[PDB]
């Protein structure tokens, strides 16, 4: 998160920190959010050979009693996900067991909010703490330069006259507008100039329900 502020610890108890393993590189990291006690929603580009989810985190460097580190048994990447266009950048992770509900862990032109442990600048490392930024939902014309952006599938997020933005490592986290999840961090410019592209969750609700009912 660029231009955000550190959250009060555990103030976003649905937030999930993902560590993604690949067979041919080191760990990669994403966000996500707990939508059922045994399901996490995130971005399809966060898929890997294996994933561990950490719920209840604030400072991801300092293990504490709120932590619940949970195995993912199965990854459900949207079947039309496209690795070039990042159309349909959405994925459900089924956890091996249902999470415990605690104070720190629970399920989930207007201004929306996005939180994450990602980089705090183009050349800065990922944040040790959960950060949150308020971003403006933009008309789709603001994202035209993203040639594969589609207004029906995606949201256009972030005033280009502000530096505020999600960035690397924030992929998969939710954009909340009026306390409801509307977007998923997907992609943007390498130089972090807003706006960025989010997955429009509403489009995918039938697919989400289909997976949840079959698993
Ligand atoms: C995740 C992210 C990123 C990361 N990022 C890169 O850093 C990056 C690079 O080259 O280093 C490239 N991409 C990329 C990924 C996909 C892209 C695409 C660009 N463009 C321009 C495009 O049309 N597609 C489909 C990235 O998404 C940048 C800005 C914002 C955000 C977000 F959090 F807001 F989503
Ligand atoms: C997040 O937690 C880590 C671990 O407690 C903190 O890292 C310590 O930070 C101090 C000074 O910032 C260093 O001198 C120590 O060496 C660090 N310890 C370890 C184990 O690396 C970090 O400051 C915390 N970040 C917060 C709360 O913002
Ligand atoms: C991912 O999306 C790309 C971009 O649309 C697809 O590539 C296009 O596929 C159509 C249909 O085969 C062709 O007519 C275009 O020429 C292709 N364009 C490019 C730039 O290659 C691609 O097929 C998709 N991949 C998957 C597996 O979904
Ligand atoms: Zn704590």
């Amino acid at each position: 998160i660029i231009g955000g502020t550190e959250c009060k610890p555990h103030s976003r108890p649905y937030m999930a920190y993902l560590e993604i393993v690949t067979s041919n590189g080191p760990s990669k990291f994403c966000g996500g959010f707990l939508i059922r006690r045994n399901f996490v929603l995130t971005a399809a580009h966060c898929a890997g050979r294996s994933i561990t989810v950490t719920l209840g985190a604030h400072n991801i460097t300092e293990e504490e009693d709120t932590w619940q580190k949970l195995e993912v048994i199965k990854q459900f990447r949207h079947p039309k996900y496209n690795t070039s266009t990042l159309h349909h950048d959405i994925m459900l992770l089924k956890l091996k067991e249902k999470a415990s509900l605690t104070l720190a862990v629970g399920t989930l032109g207007r201004m929306c909010r996005v939180a994450g442990w990602g980089r705090t600048g183009v050349l800065k490392p990922g944040s040790d703490t959960l950060q949150e930024v308020k971003l403006r939902l933009m008309d789709p014309q603001a994202c035209s330069h993203f040639r594969d952006f589609d207004h029906n599938l995606q949201l256009c997020v972030g005033n280009p006259r502000k530096t505020k933005s999600a960035f690397k490592g924030d992929s998969g986290g939710p954009l909340l507008c009026a306390g409801a999840a509307q977007g998923i961090v997907s992609y943007g410019r390498s130089d972090a100039k807003p706006p960025a592209v989010f997955t429009r969750i509403s489009h995918y609700q039938p697919w989400i329900n289909q997976i949840l009912q079959a698993n």
